């Protein structure tokens, strides 16, 4: 029933960008996304110099980076090409579909430039998605849509989500797949991406709120676990990937058999 | 009933920034909001120049101006305060509130240092409010709720709807109001302002979708008009946006009574 990554790699239906995710993954034994949550750019090399080995993604928001350059984002690509992870910046696109356009190819930021994939809300309909579409095609990226979130009072439920599965079923062409809490999709070209994940129980006093490694991947049937302050927090950040590594892809492998 | 912009400015309850703007809106005889709408630094402050008397309140998409630097925006200000009008900047926040909070201080942008308004997306849930009121608050700012789309497909609708005006309601101290194609909530103090505005039928490939100044203020009952390319894709913009103010602030007489 259930496919590895290698040979969800190998689909009929499956995008290019999703097809090289799930190859490294694989390769490397990593269903863990970096969420590099830092301010200053040498602190975000760093982070992916060391933690690059153990990752299959390193998410960004490049508009909190202080001391954002694209010079910043060339030594990023030299990281992510040397150690083999996707870029993925978490801009939340959720605007109408001409304005989004000029938002993920202009600007200072040029984010289609960089980024393996970005991230879309679905509330203002599909045209949010036509719109990236029309840069990230040409540029060979992928997107995700949110189809729940983790935070408290989440309005991404119920017919919400059945509507975000939509709207990717009918954008296969650019939309690679979904942030959310569960499998929401049954169709296995289809990635699913979790954050609000740490090891311990718990959550912040701004409605974050944390499941498991083997919560998420074991039980709720999510293919990558996005991890932030459960790695970026701790003394060694080394070691911690290489837990939620571990965690992310014992809870795989036991759900595969 | 209905009360004046004037009169609403006085509300017991009025935010600190609405009452500015609803002084100002009475002062100017002006409910228009431009959106700026465009790539390059000069022709911003030309169209703030030059629209600044007409206008209420200046939109930006900073994130898609090719030469941002914050001098611009100490520019954009300086032109605010000699034309008497407020700076909202349409981030749509929406991400989990302890990003949101970076998002809206820090980065490049420091969106909070210079824009009057943001808007936030409701669906992360209230911690979206709380992570901008926590930056927002200390520097008497305002944010505007995004209750409902102007988009072909819009998931705003209905439950989603009501709960972004419990959150307004619920947050009233940072709140000062919607983005909405109608009256959503039925207490003055709330500012609703309606994008999605041309003067002539239409909407562009993307799911964009107009409906006239008489349509919205007079029949939907908003406050404030927000147009782009009604003016910004018109030969003369000044001219335009005389059209478009005119169209607001009668259709406003006219249901005041
Ligand atoms: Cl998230
Ligand atoms: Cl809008």
């Amino acid at each position: 029933m259930e496919l590895s990554f290698g040979a969800r790699a190998e689909l009929p239906r499956i995008h290019p960008v999703a097809s090289k995710l799930l190859r490294l993954m694989q390769k490397k034994e990593t269903n863990l996304c970096l969420s590099a949550d830092v301010s200053l750019a040498r602190e975000l090399l760093q982070l992916a110099d060391a933690l690059g080995p153990s990752i299959c993604m390193l998410k960004t928001h490049v508009d909190i980076l202080n001391d954002f350059t694209l010079d910043v984002m060339k030594e990023l690509i030299t990281l992510a090409k040397c150690h083999e992870f996707l870029i993925f910046e978490d801009r939340k696109f959720a605007d109408i579909g001409n304005t989004v356009k000029k938002q993920y190819e202009g600007g200072i930021f040029k984010i289609a430039s960089w980024a393996d994939l970005v991230n879309a809300h679905v509330v203002p309909g599909s045209g949010v998605v036509k719109g990236l579409q029309e840069v990230g095609l040409p540029l060979h990226r992928g997107c995700l849509l949110i189809a729940e979130m983790s935070s408290t009072g989440s309005l991404a439920t119920g017919d919400y989500t059945r509507a975000a599965v939509r709207m990717a079923e009918e954008h296969s062409e650019f939309v690679v797949g979904f942030i959310s809490g569960s499998r929401v999709s049954m169709k296995p070209e289809f990635l699913h991406l979790t954050p609000g994940v740490q090891l311990e129980a718990g959550g912040d006093n701004l409605g974050q709120q944390y499941n498991s490694p083997q919560e998420v991947i074991g039980k709720r049937g999510s293919d990558i676990i996005i991890v932030g302050r459960g790695i970026i927090s701790a003394a060694d950040r080394l070691e911690a990937a290489e837990m939620y590594r571990k965690a992310a892809w014992e809870a795989y492998l036991s759900r595969l058999g």
